[PDB]
């Protein structure tokens, strides 16, 4: 079953045989070891000297700890909608009781950095890879034009699908914290969340809530063990596939960008035109063929043995997506090139 | 090996099937039939004619997801204290915004239908099964009497630890809601949090918060959806050991509460004194001999390849527990039995 969904993904070789293990108890001196390295491989992953939070929910989760345990209600922050995750980011913001100021863009598009270049406001928040479009926002240097007129503020980011997939960093990007998650890059289940802080952002910690109270965490998470009772079995996954992939961290990105750009050569080879105009390594976004409907290229997938995804909110209808993001190696990607060759022969 | 902790616990053969299966995406056909497979199991399982809500998180965030979504600010709640997890349920409801009387009670201890018969509350929160001291609650006549000096009132439950152990029910005990995890009863891995709401409650809701949000959850649940990505493999488990469970569920409680009494029965030959007055089949709780310090029980049962677990707050370090509330059979337990008489025989 060709599986090629931004989310979740096909399965990394060591996540199975991590999840077959048997039952551990979180508070064991062997699940404090494991909660630990994958706590410092994450560090590493994120490019940070700060710590990295693993939370037990979806990535969602993930987003919304962040945005409450560094702003504080009452507090001005902008946040551009590009998308359907980057319109998740504004919803979050509004519910935790924050003055937002929206800025909208067509979905496909990203953020200018003059833009974002706006006086009194404490903070930004910014989806490095919009997965819903394809796009990939130029983090660095909106943070940097939003920091020259905000020096006190914080830049918050949503990198579920470009951990692991694209390049990353919290501080040397000008980013205070990030939010991710298991099921897109890392090629795990979903189930876990995380929330990377930069040593900035810890200073700046204003702890509430209760389930995702930050500070909670860590306090526990510095000991290897939790708030609550964390899907430990999932962290093993997290871990083994760290281990394995972080070693050869330039050559597993190299490998994504080049995945991605051959699905967007053998569309463009049959006339397709792309949705984003940046291109996010996590997936390739197409516009359908004129008068052929998305349920088409949908059956003639699945009629491959293969699952895709559509559009969402305005791109209802009339996209498609494709991603090779999940555990699929030079060659497997090669072979779902020809099978979109084949879809395309045959809906054109 | 041999883990005999109240969560996480032994787990079930059919689980480790699940969890080796390659992964599903949370949109396909096939996954939408299984979540709707497991909310019409787990409807079953908690004996209502309401609506179950399976939610991606800990018991914990279940817990804080029913009283947000069934108390607005401000509410009047009370909320009687006798162990770890009702201790636990107090500062929920105190982060929830809500005006709360706390009753406390010694450890092992329960509240009586007369504590809780006070006119002038808006709801009753209680945990049927106190993990932390072994003790269980007597949720019908508690449920009633609460009822009957406040006809508007909701009755909110811990059942974490009764689901699948001992005999549960919503309208029927008088419950109005509960809240139940994936680790204990269910014998799957922790990640998954449960609310099961009765018709009555359903009436009630009073949305709030954002990934808590129970509303939308419920609109996307109804039709085997969620709100954000589930995670769709420890469904699977969810559903596969429910499937099972749910059609001999008499024997199978029959069964865990033979487990439990065996376990008091051995202790108490040995001279040990049982913490609580009304049992829970979920763990057996000890006080320590006197002289004798938990670390040597807990290294006797250590050496014997065994996990299990210690006391919290006023408990820490006073007494121990036990649990086959895991995936063990009749004889699995006896050589259990076996392995604390040898644990007695070295102690004294």
């Amino acid at each position: 079953d060709w599986l090629l969904t931004p989310g979740p993904v096909r399965l990394h070789p060591k996540a199975l045989e991590a999840l077959a293990r048997p039952q551990l108890h979180h508070r064991t001196e062997a699940a404090r070891e494991v909660f630990l390295k994958a706590r410092g491989l994450l560090r590493e992953a994120f490019r940070t000297e700060g710590e990295v939070l693993i939370l037990t929910g979806s990535g969602t989760l993930a987003m919304e700890a962040l945005v409450k345990n560094l702003f504080a209600p009452g507090e001005r922050v902008l946040v551009p909608v590009y998308g359907k995750f980057s319109e998740r980011f504004y919803e979050i913001a509004l519910e935790a009781g924050l003055v937002v100021e929206r800025l909208d863009y067509p979905y496909g598009d990203t953020p200018r950095p003059e833009d974002v270049a706006k006086e009194g406001y404490a903070g930004l928040l910014l989806v490095h890879s919009e997965t819903s479009t394809g796009a990939l926002a130029d983090l660095p240097a909106l943070a940097r034009a939003f920091k020259e007129k905000n020096p006190e503020g914080l830049v918050g980011a949503d990198m579920v699908t470009s951990l692991l997939v694209g390049e990353v960093a919290l501080e040397a990007m000008g980013v205070d914290a990030a939010a991710s998650g298991s099921q897109k890059g890392l090629m795990c289940p979903p189930g876990l969340g995380f929330v990377a802080l930069s040593p900035r952002a810890l200073e700046r910690l204003k702890p509430r809530g209760y389930y995702l109270d930050l500070a909670r965490e860590l306090k526990a998470q510095k000991e290897g063990e939790s708030a609550w009772t964390p899907a430990i079995n999932l962290v093993l996954a997290v871990a083994a596939v760290l281990e394995e992939v972080l070693p050869r961290l330039e050559e597993h990105l190299a490998l994504k960008a080049w995945q991605n750009a051959l699905l967007y050569g053998v569309g463009e080879e049959g006339g397709l035109r792309p949705v984003p105009k940046r291109f996010s390594p996590a997936v390739a976004a197409f516009y359908l063929p004129e008068g052929v409907p998305y349920a088409r290229v949908k059956e003639a997938f699945a009629q491959r043995g293969a699952v895709i995804a559509g559009g969402q909110g305005p791109l209802k209808g009339k996209v498609f997506r494709l991603s090779l993001m999940g555990a699929y190696d030079r060659y497997e990607a090669l072979g779902v090139a020809g099978m979109f060759r084949e879809v395309l022969e045959e809906i054109l």
